[PDB]
């Protein structure tokens, strides 16, 4: 399939060097992959970034598959200990499993040179993503089919598309303005952008959930709507379509908001651009 | 009137009224006979009984003194102090911490509360509550940024906002901590249950919203205004529409509840405990709208 995300294709030119680096990386944390190539889309979501900036995108959007495969008791004991680490500012000790120290190095790179407000917000939407996952364990212990809004609402926790717009601010260089960022303009636009990529998601891993017999949208769509298999993929061709046009609808607005809330412009338009080059990143390397 | 899966109001309504009008007085939250008269008057500190029909006592108590302070809290927004109580009860319920000499009256009450609420019940619990907690704080600086912005939000962007807001996930906590049990972890964080979570969240917004229509058309956001500007319809359409999303929350509730004899033998969970908490999220609902009227 293809889209009308609203970015240019682009790529990162110092790709070469950050995924040699990141595959000594994980090596090193103790934590293995490279044939997946899930380690390029850091390049392909923040195609701006080189050198140090590239390589912590690469390195967080590596840990979050890694973190993954976790779940495919233990595991409840890691988002534990993460949580305490980001609400109580702990880094990981010596008994810290390797997952845990993989995090941790990720996370001080990651908030270093960040203000104490843009920190708060970060840690609170990296526990939200932590949530998600003993639903995950308990949805596969059950057996049950979700009905298509609870796969949604599910997954816009474990699609960890919030802590990735976070770090677009870190590697670009700004923090959009506290009274800017919380407002429900801009939530939209985080908001329709996740819908977007969790709607390409479902339809890049289908074929792979249907043989294994892992949890789809679409399927769910077939279980629950009485849908066909052709209508249920229309269906979800439908959300990312119209969420690409929410989208556009919302930031045509910023100049407006920008002058209500008295916020500069310019931090406006590349803070869109970040989710837009993130969505189109994400495109393109699923295609 | 709604069909909310019966009326019951707690018996030891009288002897909490009186204790929590003198602990609003004793927090420094109200003072004066004006104040203590006109809040009285609104009776929002009674709903601890109607949505914990059963508690009596301390837990009573406790039920009344949290929902009052949500009230309370919920006045100081109608600005900078604001922001700095979220972040000052964000650290507190992050960090484990207290309130202290400094504090500001509405952040004693609040760890007042906290300490009663959290005592008895595992760190489990007390992990996926305070980020509950924490997650309807996050929902007062967007309430400030869109009042500064002053444009109408579309229908799905205000029912995302008030999820935040409204506050009933943290007093589904309650009921467990008030009822003296723990639903287990691997059942508690099923879609199953967070389902019926969701679904009785969109009903207490969706009579809240018509129960506030005209104060916040006389003042800010409501759910039948952003559907007539955004949908085209008109102000009865827009309120069929509420209704609407109402009376299908129960309908999806009472689905998701038939099913919980079968989540209980997939996970191995004692049936007691699942309807035990399907009847306190019902209860909670049916109080809310007893109360309304």
């Amino acid at each position: 399939f293809e889209f009308a995300v609203p970015a240019p294709s682009r790529v990162s030119p110092d790709l070469a060097r950050a995924r040699a680096r990141h595959l000594d990386w994980v090596h090193a944390m103790d934590l293995v992959y490279e044939f997946s190539c899930v380690a390029d889309i850091g390049a392909y979501g923040y195609p701006h970034a080189t050198g140090a900036d590239l390589d912590l995108c690469v390195d967080v959007l590596g840990w979050t598959f890694l973190f993954d495969d976790q779940f495919d008791r233990d595991a409840l004991a890691v988002c534990a200990e993460l949580t305490d680490l980001l609400w109580k500012g702990t880094a990981a000790t010596a008994a810290s499993p390797p997952i845990v120290v993989a995090f941790s190095d990720c996370w001080e790179r990651m908030r270093a040179g960040m203000s104490d407000a843009w920190r708060r917000r970060t840690v609170h939407e990296w526990v939200d993503y932590l949530a998600g996952w003993p639903t995950k364990l308990a949805d596969r212990a059950h057996g049950a089919v979700l009905d298509p809004a609870a796969h949604l609402r599910a997954r816009h926790r474990t699609i960890c598309c919030r802590p990735l717009f976070a770090l677009a601010e870190r590697v670009g260089g700004y923090e959009v303005p506290r009274r800017a960022w919380h407002s429900s303009r801009l939530d939209g636009m985080r908001f329709t952008t996740s819908d977007a990529v969790i709607g390409m998601n479902e339809l890049h891993s289908f074929e792979k959930d249907r043989a294994q017999g892992h949890a789809n949208l679409v399927l769910s769509l077939v279980h629950h709507g009485g849908l066909t298999g052709p209508e249920a993929v229309t269906r979800v061709c439908d959300l990312v379509q119209g969420s690409i046009e929410s989208f556009l609808r919302l930031r045509s607005g910023l100049p407006e908001l920008g002058r209500a809330l008295g916020v500069e412009g310019a931090v406006l338009d590349r803070y869109a651009d970040a989710l837009s080059a993130f969505c189109r990143g994400y495109h393109d390397w699923g295609r």
